[PDB]
């Protein structure tokens, strides 16, 4: 059995889980349930990334420490993934001893290795607060058109481009107090040095083909040291010796993926597992799925940071491209910048879970969710196509039968072609071309269906002598089923469950091998509603609304 340890990036603590956020968390449990169920020993790791300025001032705002307010955010993260059910072994945080110590240990490591470097620099600074100012939280007028108000290194009005030190009138958006220029020593991490490595790992063919092609544009554009500290007023890990000096936000982030596998390994008292799968001679497979817009740090800072420090490097990167809703970025003002709790009050997991991994492939492409698509194949693939296929059966099996499957298969061959499917539909799920699985899933769906109108068991129920031919055709039905929710058992977990508490038995990959003969089936309520356009206008209306 191979060991995997699989992460999704780890969400903002000043921030509300929306759509987003869900295409790659439910890309990735797909995934990862799949390879629960070929048997490996799967590790899926998370964790909120809590440090940084912007969460500093926000909790300044809100009258609470920030500790208080990353709890509640985590909380409100953690419920919205368990709503979708995203099956984490760990949910972390980076604010924690683990992530301390780690951060501590890989400096430490990488300065003893000559990685780092010691560099002043200028910046603006908000001598009245007394801190220095990111770019966006510094604001003007545009030296250009002369637009007031203005925030950061550009104008949202003649949309000119520019260093905020050019900004005319400059002021804190802090303190509002007039921002000066001040000098302070940072630390850099000497990512050049890893330049050949890099280009090796890029040209491996491992990463995904697209992944590659961007990864020539910033070698070519040429590689750069990479400032990691910041001074105080900070919300974060102190560097060692170096007083009022903090690790910049991105510097601990991922480190916070290692933080969240050593808290899990020390909960369950587990003394070996961290060295065998962060351990240079790892013979374990390390996946992170990710977005686009974080492919520079984690394909070029990251392995790097990795290798300085002595630890392995990841297996690969799994990318995902933006998410859109009836396709264009999601806008609050129209009602589609939908949040994950908002999702829920309209509609179940299953339905947004099935719609993404219909639309998923192995490459970085968008995703586009058209909400009149939504309705339409929600009701015709799930509805209509794999749960028609267990009600149209279940009743007369349940009332002329007691609930009682047939000995044997009506139709052999049939069931084989749909067992024979297996290695296709798994090495489409292995690889991440969901869309490749769906749509040859459905195929034998629609075969299924096919093979009913065929046998017309409403025709076979009204006519004398013919129970013996109704079980059989009935039951034959059920089996495909059988079959059909087995291989969409990683995309929709609550049906499965619902299913499998109808037919009496856990589904598992290998198990199809085997049909249910003279085998029990229960009585079952509903195992799938329909949708219509109502319920997605009103989930429009109330994001409108909420913002
Ligand atoms: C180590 S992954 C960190 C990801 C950022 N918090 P954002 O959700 O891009
Ligand atoms: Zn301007």
């Amino acid at each position: 059995a191979k060991k995997i340890l699989v992460t999704c990036a780890l969400p903002y603590a000043n921030g509300s889980i929306h759509l987003g956020h869900m295409l790659e968390h439910i890309q990735a449990d797909v995934w990862v349930r799949y390879q629960r169920m070929r048997g490996h020993e799967v590790n899926f790791i998370c964790a909120d990334d809590a440090h940084g300025t912007p969460i500093m001032l926000k909790a300044q705002q809100l009258g609470i420490t920030p500790e208080q307010m990353i709890g509640e955010m985590s909380q409100e993260h953690q419920t919205d993934f368990a709503g979708f059910n995203i099956s984490y072994d760990n949910y972390h945080s980076t604010h924690s001893e683990e992530n301390r110590q780690l951060s501590e240990l890989i400096y430490s490591r990488l300065k003893e290795n000559g990685f780092i470097k010691n560099r002043t620099i200028s910046q603006l600074y908000d001598p009245e607060k007394g801190m220095f100012l990111p770019d966006r939280f510094v604001k003007g007028t545009c030296p250009k058109c002369k637009s007031p108000d203005q925030y950061g290194d550009n104008c949202e009005v003649c949309g000119a481009t520019y260093s905020p030190t050019e900004l005319i009138e400059p002021k804190s958006v802090v303190s509002g107090a007039t921002p000066v220029m001040r000098d302070s020593e940072h630390f850099f991490f000497d990512l050049p040095s890893f330049s050949e490595m890099l280009q090796a790992w890029t040209r491996s063919g491992a990463l995904q083909e697209q992944v590659a092609n961007k990864m020539q544009e910033w070698f070519e554009s040429g590689l750069q040291q990479w400032d990691i500290s910041r001074d105080a007023p900070y919300f974060g890990f102190e560097i060692p010796n170096a007083p009022g000096k903090y690790f910049y936000v991105w510097l601990d982030a991922p480190i916070g993926y290692m933080g969240s596998f050593k808290n899990l390994c020390d909960k369950r008292g587990d003394s070996v597992s961290f060295d065998e799968y962060w351990k240079k001679d790892s013979t374990a497979e390390l996946y992170h799925f990710i977005g686009k817009d974080i492919v520079y740090f984690h394909s070029l800072f990251w392995p790097a940071m990795l290798e300085g420090s002595n630890f392995r490097k990841p297996s690969n990167l799994f990318v995902h491209g933006y998410v859109t809703v009836n396709g264009a970025k999601m806008s609050k003002s129209r009602g589609t910048f939908i949040k994950a709790s908002t999702w829920l009050n309209h509609f179940d997991a299953d339905s947004l879970r099935y719609y993404y991994t219909a639309k998923l492939s192995s490459r970085i492409d968008d995703i586009d969710l058209n909400l009149e698509d939504f309705v339409q194949r929600v009701n015709a693939d799930i509805v209509n196509k794999v749960v028609n296929l267990a009600s149209r059966n279940a009743g007369f099996i349940n009332k002329r039968f007691d609930g009682v499957l047939a000995s044997e298969l009506a139709d052999p061959q049939l069931y084989k072609t749909f067992t024979d499917a297996a290695e296709v539909i798994g090495e489409a799920w292995e690889s991440r071309e969901f869309g490749k699985a769906v749509r040859e899933i459905m195929a034998l769906a629609d075969l299924a269906n096919r093979y009913v109108d065929e046998q017309a068991p409403w025709v076979v129920a009204k006519q004398e002598g013919r129970d013996a031919d109704l079980q059989a055709i009935c039951s034959m039905g059920i089996n495909l089923f059988r079959v059909l929710m087995t291989y969409l058992k990683p995309v929709l977990p609550k049906l499965t469950e619902r299913a499998e508490a109808f037919l009496n038995t856990e589904l598992t990959w290998d198990g199809i091998q085997q049909p249910l003969l003279g085998h029990k089936v229960n009585p079952f309520k509903a195992l799938y509603n329909r949708i219509d356009m109502r319920q997605v206008e009103a989930l429009v209306e109330a994001s409108k609304e909420e913002v």
